[PDB]
C-alpha cells in the first residue's frame, strides 16, 4: 500500500500544471484553485463512505504526515529559491527599511493580531495559543509576492522593498512562532529565559548558515566543469543545514536556509559556472514549484479531514464563518497599523516612501505556503495525545490560517493591480517609449537582413515575399524645436547606447552593466528640472576604499594586502572607467548630431562638469596604489578573451566536426581556465623600463641595430597631473614617447571648437613633426594624469633619419598621425588607434613633389602639406602645417569654419597649387552598433610592425 | 524519528559528490566506492552495539524500505534519462542488430547462467530461484556504460550499439525477471499461460507508454513560454505511467518508462522549447544521479545488514567467496557465448561487426543499479513471512548481485580502455588532425582579435603584452606534391566548411548539420581507395516518399494529404539541397585553390558525377508535388528570421534598458511565435502569375505607367528540364524573364574552362543585351530544371527604351549583370546576387564616349565594351561583346588564358584605345567564414528598387 503515496504526488503535480495553465493571464492566482482542489479531494476521501480507491489510500498516507518531517522536507525547498534568486546590491542599499518591517513590523503585527484574538474570539484560548496563531499570520510568502510583482509592473524600488520585506519577515515570524510554540508545550519562561532563547535561536541560525555557506563555497571552488555536482552540492548542503539546525542544535532552520541562500547569491559568479547558472535556477524553481503544489494540495486535504472529523467548524454555526472574516479584517488593520506607525521612519531611510508606494505596500500582504506549513505542523502535533494542545484547537488553526491564505490571495492579490493602476502608477514614462520603439526598429532591421541574406537558392527556389513572411512573425506586428530638456535626454540615450556597446563587446560584465543602466534610468527622471545627474547612483559604488585605512595599517602577507585592495577598488574603478568612457562617447555623438548649437554646448558642459568626481577618484587610485589599474585592465582583457573563446567552442560542438574526446578536452581546458580565473584572478607584475620602451610602436618597430643608440641615454620619468611637457613656440629640442597615461594638447591658433577631447593616450609620440621640420612647436602639451614618458633629444632623431632611407618614411608616417589628429580634429578624433593608423599609414598616400610641379586636388581628396613651401597665385608663401581642401569643399562639414568664435588660417581652398620648394604632401580619401539610439527619430614593413606593436603588446 | 531519514539522503549525496570528485580522471568508476561506503555504513550501524546516532536511525528507516515502493520510486528516475537522451536516427539505422542482442541475447544469457547456477551452486535452489537470479544478471546499466563510453573514446558506431544494447536489454531482462519472480511466488504455468503472460506484459507496456506519450505531447504542444511546467509535466507523466503500469494493470513498468522516454526523444523539437532543452536534460541528469547514489548507498547497507543478520555469507566458509568468482566467470562466459552465437548474424546486419568491435562489445558487460534494485526488491519481499522465498535465499541474492556489480565495474569497466587501446583502436585518423589544428588556428585568431580590440583605454591604461595574457589561457597552449588521395580530402574539407557555414548562418538546423557531417566523416575513410562517395550516408535519408503511393491513394482532407507529403519529403529535400549547395561551393573553392591541374579536374568531375542522385530526386519532387519546395523554403526563411530575432531579444535582456513588463511581453510574443511555428508550420499559397511578374526586379522596379504595356500580352510558360530557350546565332527576338527555376548557358566561343556552374537562377533576364545591341545571341541557353518564364517580344523593349531617358540606363544596368557573369566567369560567378548587383550597378561606372575620344585603362580598371565599335592601331575593328584589360595584366589571374584547351579572342591588352563609333563602356575596379579549412596549411533610383525587389520579395 505505500506505493499509492507516489501516485498522490504525481497526481498533485498534474493538477498544479492544469491550474497554472488555465489560470494564466487572469489575475487570480492558481494556488487558490490548488487549495480548492485539495479541499475537494480531502472531503471526497474522508466524508464519503466509498471515497476513492488506490488514490484515497495515498491521500490518507499523506494526511498522517509527521509534524516535523513535513517542515524538514518542505521548508528548505520553499525558501532556498527565494533566498538565492535575489539581488544583493539592491537590498544592501535598501537594507535599512527592511530591518524596520522585519523586526518591529512582525512584532507589532504578532502582538496586535494575537491580542485581538484573545479579546474577541470565543474559543476560550489562553494568551499563548492566541499569540501562537498570531505568529502564524505574520509570515508572508516570498513566492506569491514574487509572482505578483512579476505580473504587477510597478517600479523597481517598490518591487525590491516588497520582495525583501517578505523574505526577511519570513525569517523573523518563524522565529517568533518557534518561541511561542515551544512555550505552548509547557516550558516556563522569564525575561532572562526569553532573551537567551531568542538570542540563541536567531544568532545561531545565522552562524550555522554562514559556516555551511563558507564550507560549501570553498568546496565548489574546486569543481571544474560539472554542473550536476554543483546542483547536488547545493541541494545536499541546504538539506543538511536545515536538519542540523532544526533537529540537532534546536535553532531556527528557516534562518539557516535563508542565510545559506544569501551567501550563495553573494558568491554566484565566484563559485558556480556561467553555463550552469540557468540550470541551477531552473532546478531550484522546479523544486519550489513542486513544494508549493504539494503543500497547497496537502493543506486543503488536511483542512477537509479535520473539519469532517470534528464537525464544529462547518455548519455547526455561522460563528466560524464570521470570525474568519473578522480575523481577515484584523490582519488588514494590523498591516495598516504597522505601516502607519513605521511611516515616519520608512520615509527618509534608504529608498523613499510616499503615500503611493506605501499604500501599495500595505495591500501586498499576501499569505502563502509557510503559514500553511506551520498550521499543518501545529495541527499534526495536536492530533497526537497532547494534554496541552487539544485537537479542536489544531483544526481551529488549520482552518483559520488556510481561510486567511485563500481570502488574502483572492482579494489582495487580484486587486493589487487595479489599485496600482488607480493610484496613478503603471504609466510609461514617455522616455522609455523611445527606447522601446528603437528596439523594435533594430529588430525589424535584423529580420530584414536575415531574410535578404537567406533568399538566393538554386535548389529550393525563392521564398514568399517579405510581407507574407512578416505576417507570421508577430514580434514585429506593431510599433529645429529643441529645448534644454530633450537634449539632456538625448545625451543620456547616448550614454545608454555606449553602455550597451561596452557590455556586448565584452568590456564590462553584466552586473556592472546593470548598475550603470539603473543609474542612468534613475537619472533620466530629474532632467526635466535638474541638470544632468548620473553620478548620484554610482557615488555609493565609488566610495574611496575603506581598505586604504588598513593598507596604512600593517597586514603581514602582501598577497592579502595586494589581494584585498584590488577587491574593494575593483568595482569602483570599473564603474568610473565605464562612466567616463560612456560620457566621452555620448558627448562626441551629441556634438555630431545637433551640430554647434548654444543648448548642445551647455549640455556638453554639464556633462564635463559632472564627470569630475569620477575623474578625481581615478586620479587618486593611480598615485596611492600604482599597480591596481594595470592588474584590472589585464583581468578585463583576459576575461574578454576567455568569453570569446568560450562562445567559439560552444558553436563548434553544435556542428559535429570534432569527436567526443577532442571537444571534451577543449571544453575541459576552457572551463578549467575560466574557473581558475574567476576563483584566483591573476596579478600582473610591474613593467620594467627597458620593457616599455620595446612595446612602444616607434621605438619597438625599429631594427635591433640603430635601436641600442636611441634606448641608451633614455631615462623614464613619471610626471604628475598638470605638468607641462613642451610649450608652443619653443625650439624643437625633443620627442616625448608617452607609453602610459594621457597628454592633453592646447593651442592658441588651432581650432579648439570641434575638439571635445584633446588627449593623446599611451603609445604616442609628441613633438616629432616639429623636430623633423626643424621649427617651433605647434601646440602646448600638458600631462592630463600621471604619465610615464621617455625623452630622446633631437640629435638622435636626426641621426636615425640620416641612417636609412626607410627610417625617414617611417618617422614621417609616425608624425602624420599626431599632425592629422591635431589639424583636423572633427574627422580623426572619434577614430580608434587601429583605424586611424591604418587609414593614415596604409590607405593614405605620401608624395614628394619637386620644385615647379603642379598639384590639383581631385574633388574627393583632402591633403596635409607635411613639409615644404607651396605656392599659389596671390598666396605665394604657405607654411608647412597646412590643410588643402577641394576648391568647392564645404568647410562646415570638416570644421575649419572661419568665424568670430574660432579663427582658421591653416586651411586653403584654391583652384590649383604650384610647388615653390621641394614639397611633401599627404593625401587622404574622403566620401558603431546601437549608436543610433541618441538621434533615432531624425535618422615586414616598419608600418606593419608598428601596427602590430600598437594592437597587441608585442610583435606576433 | 522520521526526520533522520532526510539526513540519510542528504549525507548520501555528499558521499556521492566526494566519490565523483576524487575519482575523476582515474579509470575505476566512483560507484564502486559508493558501494564500499554503503557496506561500511551498514556494517557500522548493524554490527556494532553503539553503531551510530541520529544517522543510524535514518539508515534503519531506509533498510526497511518497501519492496515495491523502492522500484516505483527509483526505476523511472534511473531509466527516463537514459531513454530520453538517445539519438533516434542512429538506433533506427542500427535497430536490426539491437533486436538480436535484446531478445535472443537476454534469453541465452538468462538460460545459460541460470542453468549453470542450478547445476553447480550448493544452496539446493530449485529451477525457478536459480533462473530468477539468472534473470537479474542479464540486466545491464545504461548509465555505467554511458559514462564508460564518455571516457572511452571509441568509434560512434560501436558507441551507439552498446548504448542501445544496454537500454533495450534492460527492457527485456526486466520482463523475464518479472515472469520468473511471479512464478517463484507460487503461480502455476503452461505453454499457453506463459505465452499470454509474456505477450500481455511486453505489449501492454509499450501500448501504455505510447498512449501516455501521445497524450502528454498533445498537451505540451500548447504550453507557450514556461519551462517549469514542461519539466514538471515530464516528471509527473513519467511517474504516473510507471505507477499505472506496474501497480494498476500488472504490466512491465520499465518498458512503459522506456517507451515514454523514446516517444519524448522523438518529439523533442516539436514539443519542448529551444532554451528549455538544456535545463530539462540537466534536471533529469540530476534526478538520475540522485537515484544512482541513493541506490548504491542503499544496496551496500542492505547487503551488510543481511550478511550480519544471517552470518552464513561471510567467514562461514570460503564457499561463498569462491562461488562469487565462479558466478563472475559464468557471466563472462555467457556474454562471450551470446556474442559468438550471434556473430554470423551481427556481422552483416545494420552496422558491421568485425573481430575488434565485437571483442570490445563482449567486454563492456557492466552491471549497474537495475540489477541492484531488483536484488533489493527480492530480498525485501523475502524478509517478510514468505513460505516460498526464504530469508537466506534473499540475502544470497543481495550478496551475489552486488558482488557481481562490484567485480564487473572494477575489472571490465577499468580494463575496457586498456583493451581498446591494445586492440589497435584509439588512434586519430590523421585526417582529423587537420581539422583539430585548423580549429586551434581559428581560436587563436579569435583571441588575437578580441585582445587587439580591447586594448585602447584612456582611464585604466594599457594591458600586459599579448604573450603574458596568452600564458594564462591554456586553451591555446599547444597545437607541388599532390596526389589523387589528398585532393579528395581537400574537397571533403571544403564540403565540411560549407556545412559549418550553412548551419551558422541559419540555413539548416542542427539535426541536418549532424546528419551531413556524419555522412562526410564516414565518407572520408574510403577516399584512399574509392572515389568520392558522400551520397551513401544520405541515400537512406533521401528515399523518394513512400507517401507518394498514398497521395495516389485517396485521403479525404487535403490538409492531411498536403501536410504528410511535406513531412516525409521535408528531410530528404533539405539534405539533397544542402548536399548540392555544399558540393557546388566545394568545387568552386577547390578550383580556386589548386588552379587548373589534371588531378583537381578529375576530382571535380567525380563530385559532379556523384551529385546526380540528389539532383534527380530534387527534379522528381518539382514535377510530382509542385508546391512542396516553396513551402519548405518559406519555412526555412521564417525559422532563420525567428532564430535571429530570438538571439537579439536574449542579448537585450542582459543589459536592462527595457522594464520587466515590456521585455516579458517581447519574449512572450517571440516564444509564442516560435512554438506556433514548430507545432503547426505555415503552408504558403501558390503564386499568382501577375504576382510573379511584379516580384521580378526588371519589371517590378518600373513605374506604374509604361508597365501595363509590358505585362499585357505576357503569358507565363512552364518549361521542363532540357528545353531550349534560344540558340546562339539566331536573331534577337525576345527577353525571357526567369522568375522560378534555373537556366544553364552554353557557348561555342566563350571560355567554359573556369565556369564550374553556368546557371542563372530566378529573378534573371536572359537575352536583353542581345535585343539592345540588335545582334545575334552570344550563348545558347537551355533550362536546367522546371522553369517558369515570361517572354516579352523585342518591340516592347525597344518602345520602353524609347520611352524615358532613365529606362535606357536601367536596361543597360540590368543587361550588364548577365554580360559580366558570362564574359568573366572567374570573378563574377562565386558572387551572390546582392554583391554582384551592388558592384555592377552602384560601384561600377558606365560611360559614353563620343567618336574620336581616347580611352586609357588605369592599371586597376577592367572594362567591358558593352556597346559601340572601338578602334586601336592594327586592331581597327573590335566587336562590342569584349573585355579591355590593363596592357600588362596577367590573364592567368582573370582566366581568358589563350590556350589550346580554350580559345579566347574577346579580351584585349593594348596601350590605348581610340573610339571609332559612339561607345558605351563599363569600368569596374579591381585590387567567407570557415572557408579556409580546405587550403589551410598552404594559407528612389530604379537601381535601388531593383536591388530591393531582388533582396526581399517586394519593395520596402
Ligand atoms: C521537494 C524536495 C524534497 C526532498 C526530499 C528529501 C528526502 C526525503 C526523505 C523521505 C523520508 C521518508 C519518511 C518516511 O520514512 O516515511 C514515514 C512517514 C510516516 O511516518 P509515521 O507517521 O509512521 O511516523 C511515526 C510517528 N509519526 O511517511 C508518511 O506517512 C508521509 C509520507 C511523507 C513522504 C515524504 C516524501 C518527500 C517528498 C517527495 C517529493 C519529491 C519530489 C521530487
Ligand atoms: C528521485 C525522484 C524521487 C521522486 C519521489 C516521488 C514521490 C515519493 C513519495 C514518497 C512516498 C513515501 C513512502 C512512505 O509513506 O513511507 C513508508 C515507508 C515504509 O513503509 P512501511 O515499511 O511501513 O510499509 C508497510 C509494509 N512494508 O518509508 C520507509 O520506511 C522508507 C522511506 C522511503 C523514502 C522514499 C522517499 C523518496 C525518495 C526521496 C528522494 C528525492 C530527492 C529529491
Amino acid at each position: 500500500e505505500p506505493d499509492d503515496a507516489v501516485l498522490f504526488v504525481g497526481v498533485s503535480l498534474v493538477l498544479g500544471i492544469a491550474s497554472r495553465h488555465l489560470l494564466r493571464g487572469t489575475r487570480v492566482p492558481y494556488t487558490v484553485a490548488l487549495l480548492v482542489l485539495g479541499v475537494a479531494l480531502g472531503s471526497l476521501e474522508f466524508g464519503t463512505k466509498h471515497g476513492m480507491g488506490k488514490l484515497g489510500a495515498g491521500i490518507r498516507i499523506w494526511a498522517n504526515i509527521n509534524p516535523d518531517l513535513l517542515l524538514a522536507v518542505f521548508l528548505p525547498a520553499l525558501l532556498f529559491e527565494s533566498s538565492f534568486s535575489m539581488e544583493i546590491h539592491q537590498i544592501k542599499k535598501c537594507m535599512a527599511q527592511m530591518v524596520l518591517l522585519a523586526g518591529p513590523g512582525v512584532l507589532i503585527s504578532t502582538f496586535f493580531l494575537g491580542s485581538a484574538l484573545k479579546l474577541t474570539f470565543p474559543y476560550n484560548w489562553n494568551w499563548k495559543t492566541s499569540l501562537l496563531l498570531g505568529g502564524l499570520l505574520s509570515a508572508t510568502d516570498p513566492v506569491a509576492v514574487v509572482a505578483l510583482l512579476k505580473e504587477l509592473g510597478a517600479s523597481k524600488k517598490l518591487s525590491t522593498i516588497i520582495e525583501g520585506e517578505s523574505l526577511m519577515n519570513d525569517g523573523t515570524a518563524i522565529v517568533v512562532y518557534q518561541l511561542f510554540y515551544r512555550m505552548v508545550l509547557g516550558r516556563t519562561f522569564d525575561a532572562g529565559s526569553i532573551i537567551k532563547f531568542l538570542s540563541e535561536v536567531s544568532l545561531g541560525a545565522v552562524a550555522l548558515g554562514l559556516a555551511f555557506g563558507i564550507a560549501s563555497v570553498l568546496w565548489l571552488g574546486f569543481i571544474f566543469n560539472d554542473t550536476i555536482i554543483e546542483i547536488a552540492l547545493t541541494l545536499a548542503v541546504s538539506y543538511i543545514a536545515f536538519f542540523t539546525a532544526q533537529d540537532a542544535l534546536e535553532v531556527s532552520g528557516v534562518l539557516t536556509v535563508m542565510t545559506l541562500g544569501m551567501f550563495y547569491a553573494a558568491f554566484a559568479k565566484t563559485a558556480f559556472k556561467g553555463d550552469s547558472q540557468q540550470s541551477l535556477h531552473h532546478f531550484w524553481e522546479m523544486v519550489a514549484y513542486i513544494a508549493n503544489t504539494l503543500i497547497f494540495i496537502l493543506s486543503g486535504v488536511v483542512i477537509a479531514d479535520g473539519v469532517l472529523e470534528n464537525n464544529v467548524h462547518f455548519e455547526r454555526h455561522g460563528a466560524s464563518w464570521g470570525f474568519l472574516l473578522l480575523l481577515y479584517v484584523f490582519v488588514q488593520i494590523s498591516r495598516i497599523l504597522v505601516v502607519v506607525i513605521l511611516y515616519p521612519l520608512l520615509r527618509h531611510f534608504g529608498y523613499g516612501l510616499d503615500l503611493k508606494e506605501a499604500t501599495i505596500l500595505v495591500w501586498a500582504g499576501l499569505r502563502g505556503a509557510v503559514a500553511l506549513s506551520l498550521s499543518l505542523s501545529v495541527k499534526r502535533a495536536s492530533d497526537a495525545v497532547q494534554t496541552h494542545l487539544k485537537p479542536v484547537d489544531g483544526t481551529m488553526f488549520v482552518f483559520f490560517t488556510g481561510g486567511i491564505v485563500f481570502l488574502t490571495l483572492i482579494f489582495n492579490g487580484s486587486t493589487t493591480q487595479f489599485l496600482l493602476h488607480l493610484l496613478g502608477m503603471d504609466r510609461l514614462a514617455a522616455t522609455k517609449l523611445r527606447i522601446l520603439n528603437y528596439t523594435k526598429y533594430e529588430m525589424l532591421n535584423k529580420a530584414l537582413e536575415a531574410f535578404g541574406d537567406l533568399r538566393d537558392d538554386e535548389e529550393l527556389g525563392p521564398p514568399a515575399d517579405w510581407v507574407t513572411v512578416k505576417k507570421y512573425i508577430t514580434c514585429l506586428n506593431d510599433l529645429h524645436t529643441m529645448n534644454l530638456r530633450d537634449i539632456r535626454v538625448r545625451l543620456l540615450n547616448g550614454v545608454q547606447a555606449a553602455y550597451w556597446g561596452m557590455l556586448e563587446e565584452g568590456r564590462i560584465t553584466q552586473t556592472t552593466a546593470n548598475i550603470l543602466m539603473r543609474s542612468v534610468d534613475e537619472a533620466m527622471d530629474l532632467v526635466p528640472t535638474q541638470e544632468l545627474c548620473d553620478w548620484k547612483g554610482l557615488r555609493s559604488n565609488v566610495h574611496f576604499p575603506n581598505y586604504y585605512r588598513f593598507l596604512q595599517m600593517s597586514r603581514l602577507p602582501r598577497r592579502l594586502i595586494t589581494y584585498f585592495t584590488v577587491e574593494r577598488l575593483e568595482s569602483g574603478c570599473y564603474i568610473c572607467a565605464a562612466f567616463l568612457r560612456a560620457h566621452r562617447i555620448a558627448r562626441r555623438q551629441l556634438h555630431d548630431f545637433l551640430g554647434d548649437s548654444e543648448v548642445a554646448r551647455i549640455v556638453i558642459d554639464e556633462s564635463n562638469a559632472e564627470g569630475e568626481e569620477a575623474r578625481k577618484f581615478l586620479e587618486d587610485v593611480r598615485v596611492t596604489f600604482p599597480q591596481v589599474l594595470r592588474v584590472l585592465k589585464t583581468r578585463q582583457v583576459t576575461y574578454s578573451v576567455l568569453t570569446h573563446l568560450s562562445e567559439y567552442i560552444q558553436n563548434l560542438q553544435k556542428t559535429g566536426l570534432l569527436e567526443e574526446k577532442e571537444m571534451a578536452h577543449l571544453d575541459d581546458a576552457l572551463q578549467t581556465d575560466l574557473k581558475k580565473f574567476k576563483r584566483n584572478p591573476p596579478l600582473v607584475k610591474m613593467p620594467r623600463v627597458s620593457d616599455l620602451l620595446n612595446t612602444h610602436p616607434l621605438v619597438g618597430a625599429l631594427p635591433a641595430a640603430m635601436r641600442d643608440p636611441l634606448l641608451s641615454s633614455t631615462k623614464e620619468t613619471v610626471k604628475g597631473h598638470g605638468t607641462i611637457l613642451y610649450r608652443e613656440g619653443s625650439r624643437p629640442t625633443g620627442i616625448w614617447l608617452v607609453s602610459i597615461g594621457v597628454v592633453k594638447w592646447t593651442s592658441q591658433r588651432l581650432s579648439s571648437r570641434h575638439s571635445l577631447d584633446p588627449i593623446l593616450s599611451h603609445g604616442s609620440t609628441l613633438g616629432l613633426y616639429e623636430v623633423l621640420i626643424g621649427k617651433p612647436y605647434i601646440c602646448d602639451m600638458i600631462t592630463d594624469s600621471v604619465v610615464h614618458c621617455f625623452f630622446i633629444e633631437a640629435e638622435k632623431i636626426e641621426q636615425l633619419r640620416q641612417s636609412d632611407p626607410s627610417i625617414e618614411i617611417f618617422l614621417w608616417q609616425e608624425s602624420a598621425l599626431v599632425v592629422a589628429r591635431l589639424l583636423l580634429p572633427m574627422m580623426f578624433e572619434k577614430m580608434a588607434t587601429h583605424e586611424l593608423r591604418v587609414l593614415i599609414t596604409e590607405r593614405s598616400t605620401m608624395n614628394i613633389y619637386i620644385k615647379g610641379e603642379e598639384i590639383e586636388l581631385e574633388q574627393n581628396f583632402i591633403g596635409i602639406l607635411l613639409e615644404g613651401f607651396l605656392k599659389t597665385k596671390n598666396q605665394t608663401l604657405i607654411t608647412p602645417p597646412g590643410l588643402l581642401l577641394p576648391p568647392n569643399a564645404d568647410l562646415n562639414l570638416f570644421g575649419l569654419e572661419s568665424s568670430a568664435i574660432n579663427r582658421i588660417d591653416y586651411c586653403y581652398t584654391a583652384p590649383s597649387y604650384q610647388v615653390e620648394a621641394r614639397a611633401r604632401i599627404l593625401f587622404v580619401e574622403i566620401g558603431k552598433e546601437h549608436s543610433g539610439l541618441l538621434s533615432w527619430p531624425e535618422s615586414a614593413s616598419f608600418s606593419a610592425r608598428a601596427l602590430q606593436l600598437s594592437m597587441y603588446g608585442s610583435m606576433i
